[PDB]
């Protein structure tokens, strides 16, 4: 395995995981990188594709490794440099190199890192397109009250509706089409812990265009682009 | 009670009131909005008067309400300070897409609201009560403030117990001043605080005696409201 | 005494003796020794008259700072900037020659990116020069990983590459480099299992500062 990647694209692809998990299994394929996770709960799931594409160079021949995830990060955090990957299969290490500062980095035994998941394929009723900005803030409001936020669709007026019910106090962001990408206004209302939805929030970057999936007492699934769409992520968060 | 504010302006008229209590009355009146509270060591006092022509639209009769600021607060700071906030009476606050409905409190539970009851008179740029205020915390907890007649210069002034400091400010640096004897100590922590709710280029005057509490005044709302602050001597 | 210096050129200045202790001794120029309570960091300002617009005490340092903070400061303790007045025993080290084998002059940002990532993996940093290659290594050593910035000639200012290699705490280096300009070129000597040396300057090449630090 070698590659040869733009610091914000590892960084925002990196910052996906993260979110969810400390450590993960990279399965180094020859035509895109993937990492998929589920954390210890089993509340939340993560499935990054990266391109080769998006990568100034890849060559990878189907490899899995697993990584310190926050090690590997924090490294990457060092870097529009660009970061350098070289896999020492003999040795078990992954080496990254930017400029002239090269770290050694040991792998952990696949076998004894999380199961990869099965993200399920579902057919959730609604399918709701719009920017990231508008869930940020939604989060952001709920916050304040609650420590469970409510995602729900309007079907008739076709509105989105971000929510939280607190002992007293509500919050309501109430999104109909002329702030919204596009809708399927299917019926949809469910009702998620707030810090994961959060956190992963966090790590969508700031001007991302976010799909959401969302029925009835059902996960919710969040899908967006890095990378000027080489790279693919979708997080799946169980319902609460 | 149906008013239109700019976000700005409330957050600029409530952190007036938040530096000294977490609950207030708000006085929905015709003419303006006012708060006036007293601080729960009853030494520090806030009067702020947000008059209609501060609301882009304002509409009121007469009522009051019990109100916990901290969380108006927190949701007026969710807006772009250019966006409009609309409040309507549970008090409702929508702004852009966004609706809070924020449960009021019983007037008759909060802490009896004060009425503010000198013979210098200092208007100064908010910029030296910062520094001042600044300096004077390095040295000390008390914070003396003190006018000079003769010199017509106004002092902010603290007493180590190994070092002292003295902002000296005369005639040039200021407004304008009416330099009466005046010399009175204060808390420094509840005049630091009380200035940090002021907005950075306002225009604060100053009300100071002997021996007695001073006030502070200042506007916001490029004008449309009011606040006075007055602290207990030590 | 009376003096009146740049904010700027003053608070850099205590900023370099600063980072080692919280107390200090001030002295045709101005200076400052200090070492740290344990013996193990040592500091050497000098601050020339030409550093000073117009130009033996014993200073509670970080109330100096904090006054300088207000900020051309007089220096008359009494200190005076603008309109602010502020009213603040010498008897309440040798900075050894060494030649140590190499000499290396780089930007400082080499120095920080090299302490920030063998901070990551150790509380232990290494300076190593390959005299070969003429190549200086900022390295650490982790529990399983490792870090090597590798300066080669064209990444230096320049270099006399004697063999040396030692090992220092990376907390004490990384305290010093904090004092240190961020675009200041700092000059290192260094042996084998040897104190380093740091050699920069200030106030326009004006000033110039010393740190030395004992091995581990
Ligand atoms: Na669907
Ligand atoms: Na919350
Ligand atoms: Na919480
Ligand atoms: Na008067
Ligand atoms: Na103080
Ligand atoms: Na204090
Ligand atoms: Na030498
Ligand atoms: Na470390
Ligand atoms: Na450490």
């Amino acid at each position: 395995f070698k590659a040869i990647v733009s610091a914000a694209t590892l960084r925002d692809a990196l910052d996906s995981v993260s979110v969810l998990v400390d450590e993960c299994k990279i399965r180094l394929n020859e035509e895109s990188l993937s990492i998929r996770a589920v954390d210890p709960a089993n509340v939340g799931m993560v499935d990054l594709t990266l391109d080769a594409a998006a990568f100034e160079s890849y060559e990878a021949h189907g490899g899995v490794i697993g990584v310190n995830l926050s090690r590997l990060e924090e490294v990457a955090g060092m870097a529009g440099d660009l970061i350098h990957l070289t896999l020492d299969e003999e040795t078990r290490k992954l080496n990254i190199r930017i400029d002239g500062l090269s770290y050694t980095l040991a792998l952990i035994d696949p076998d004894s890192i999380r199961q990869e998941p099965d993200i399920p394929d579902l057919d959730l009723a609604a399918n709701i397109v719009l920017e990231g900005t508008h869930l940020d803030r939604g989060i952001k409001a709920a916050d304040m009250v609650s420590d469970h936020i409510r995602l729900r669709v309007d079907g008739a007026e076709e509105t989105f509706h971000i929510e939280a019910e607190g002992d007293t106090d509500d919050v309501d962001l109430s999104l109909p089409p002329a702030d919204l990408i596009s809708i399927e206004a299917g019926a949809a209302d469910s009702l998620f812990s707030l810090d994961y939805l959060k956190d992963m929030n966090k790590a969508i970057p700031t001007d991302a265009e976010v799909t959401v999936e969302l029925g009835e007492e059902f996960p919710v699934k969040l899908h967006y682009q890095i990378a000027e769409g080489m790279g693919t992520i979708t997080y799946m968060l169980a319902p609460r």
